């Protein structure tokens, strides 16, 4: 029955006023791959808004393993990992990523979302503490709420805020923090180093997620532990298979008794059905590839350093980025909705931030790279952009 | 570091103990495509512990489907659907999925345990209630946790203590009831007729979870409500895409304004990368295969109605089923390991529910049907499965 229910929707009303002022810009429906360029309504636009750092969902080696693998194992396994929905290619993919990533054992998730789910549900419980970086990724606060344990947020890379916390702990309970690696707003990194050193001091277990850092950070993309030089003090490294490595799910690394604790202990893992193959097998491919052609992120990087020097050349205000996103400030909500539908009907696509994720002051949008990008898409789109900030008054 | 987290770990042996006595059966490796056989370790286990009711992983017309959107659209989005990661694929999949279960709009989630976060975390607030049946599955209970509203259990199938509990909460409060349609470890049905008329008496929102209910129950496999003729009692109409379906993902349906809600404020929607082109394709061919050809669900229930019949005849102790899901009670934890190792090792996979999911005197093994079973290997199965509860002394 729906009278209460309609109530709890009724003051939400941005999306219907976007539709009528003509600046809806959500869920755009592409017909063609992810790629540099992109099909919507029949026309070409410029990508500048993915997260597939290296272009390779595009590769035909990666898409052809996945068709090789949907022709042995069909389309699905229909069932959780430990008891009818493990393949023979699940344990290599995790056997793989251990190896990459510089850990003992792997435990895959069907999502990104769900790797960080797992781990944070079921190792902190009651009397236990879990320790946050405040701009923390939605599934790691989601994955602490499930948790039994206290959920403790510090200031945004502040050490001070993090080891001030922890000192007020009782030393009778576990202590875990977790932290984005690249964090995906400003696309800044965390201080490994120093958190590290406090968790060392407290006994405090380390968690790192890699999302945007798998392919992008690392000795052959390895990631933000590998950045560092600090694999000894993370205990675990989480990744996803949604971004560089160009398709669907994640996964948890780290010492062999801990995977196999969270693999039969976390709820995300026992209760979901397992990867498909098709995924396994081009994430499979595409961690070959990074690892094999290191051109990828060679030239991921020759497109970042070229157009963050572009922008700021072009007197655009950057976000203390350290990595491929690239946030561009307009601190307008009105602004920057305007200038990002302007920019999807001129042919750029690119992602807002906005309130209530922001303060209005703050709001930007964000512009990421591709290895796959040229030069002269990168120019088109400075290009653009540059009239649509003038049109926009920025 | 480790210390503390050492601890945590420190009390879970009985994977160790299950290992070290042979009777680990979690886990396998299956080398082939899931099917009413499958190959473990280079040989032939007839499958009885798998949810593809209609067998359809293994359909040429499904696969062709998943490698063609794999050559058109690539192995990934590699954003979100309301960013860069909505494909036409995925709105054709949604405007289908509306028209099935008989509802205006949904919206598809990268997986069926995400399905359950999005409305469950969202709609319900601080100062509202969640309602649950105690049989939930585990994506429903985290789901309602991640909301900021009082979560409350009743009693499984109890409506007497649904309605008592909804009666002692304050009029001026929005509530939510959400129900597993079919729950998987008896196979048994919701009291939809009792539960909507107590949900519309209290003015409550209906959510019902169909991952097991989608092409078993309902006019051509449409779900639970379809079942009891109640779609205009059930707001929401979760279902998933691991089962029946073949692939992974699921959805939610409902009204326009509900989903439109959804869709926007879902964190499992807004902050996990959407749905590949190979699932949604296979999804898309998967649903006009169980529309239009009735002889896989027939068959399904040809084999339920046989099986079923075969075990009570042959003496097992059954669970209160309503479904292709076969529970067969041992009511011993140690003899549940066993027989499910010895089945394994002679050919046969079924699956265990033993201590703390259940009290050691319920302890079971679910044996679940598949459209593409023969008489010949439920007979296999079963001349096994009595060889073994003898040996095994049940
Ligand atoms: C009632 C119900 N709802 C939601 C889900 C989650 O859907 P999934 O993410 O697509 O798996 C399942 C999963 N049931 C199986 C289980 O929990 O064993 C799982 C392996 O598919 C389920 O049984
Ligand atoms: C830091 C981080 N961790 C975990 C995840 C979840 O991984 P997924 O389930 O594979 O998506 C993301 C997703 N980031 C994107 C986002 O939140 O916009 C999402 C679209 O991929 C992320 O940025």
């Amino acid at each position: 029955s729906k009278g209460k229910l309609g109530e709890k929707i009724s003051q939400f009303k941005i999306v219907e006023e976007l539709k009528a002022k003509g600046l809806y810009a959500y869920f755009r429906p592409i017909q063609s791959k992810q790629d540099t360029e992109v099909k919507i309504d029949g026309r070409r636009v410029l990508m500048f808004g993915s997260n597939s750092y290296l272009g390779l969902t595009t590769d035909t080696r990666i898409i052809k393993a996945a068709q090789d693998a949907l022709e042995k194992y069909g389309t699905g396994c229909a069932g959780s990992r430990f008891l009818n929905g493990t393949l023979d290619i699940h344990v290599e993919l995790e056997e793989k990523l251990s190896a990459y990533v510089g850990k003992e054992a792997a435990i895959l998730f069907s999502t990104g979302f769900q790797s960080n789910l797992g781990p944070l549900s079921c190792l902190m419980g009651r009397n236990d503490y879990i320790l946050l970086d405040e701009r923390d990724h939605a599934s790691i606060i989601d994955g602490s709420r499930l948790s039994f344990s206290k959920v403790i947020k510090y200031g945004h890379n502040n050490m001070e805020d993090l080891r001030a916390k922890l000192s007020r702990l009782p030393e009778d309970s576990a202590k875990l923090i977790c932290t984005d690696g690249i964090f995906s707003m400003e696309g800044d990194i965390v201080n490994l180093p120093e958190l590290t050193s406090i968790a060392n001091e407290f006994d405090a277990a380390v968690m790192v997620d890699d999302a945007h850092s798998l392919g992008v950070i690392g000795h052959k993309g390895a990631g933000t532990a590998s950045h560092f030089g600090l694999n000894d003090d993370v205990d675990l490294i989480m990744g996803t298979f949604s971004k560089s490595l160009a398709s669907l799910g994640g996964f948890v690394a780290g010492d062999a008794d801990v995977i196999d604790f969270l693999k039969h202990n976390a709820r995300s893992v026992m209760f979901s059905a397992s990867m498909t193959p098709a995924s396994v097998a081009s994430t499979l491919k595409a961690l070959e590839i990074i690892q094999n052609e290191p051109e990828h992120i060679e030239k991921l990087w020759k497109n970042t350093d070229y157009a963050k020097a572009q922008l700021l050349d072009h007197g655009f205000d950057l976000g203390a980025t350290e990595s491929p996103i690239l946030p561009i400030f307009i601190r307008s909500n009105e602004k920057t909705f305007w200038v990002t539908k302007m920019l999807q009907d001129d042919g750029v696509f690119v992602n807002p931030v906005v309130s209530p994720a922001v303060p209005a002051e703050e709001s930007l949008i964000r512009f990421s790279l591709m290895a796959t990008h040229t030069y002269d898409q990168i120019d088109e789109a400075i290009e653009k952009m540059v009239k649509v900030f003038k049109q926009a008054e920025v």
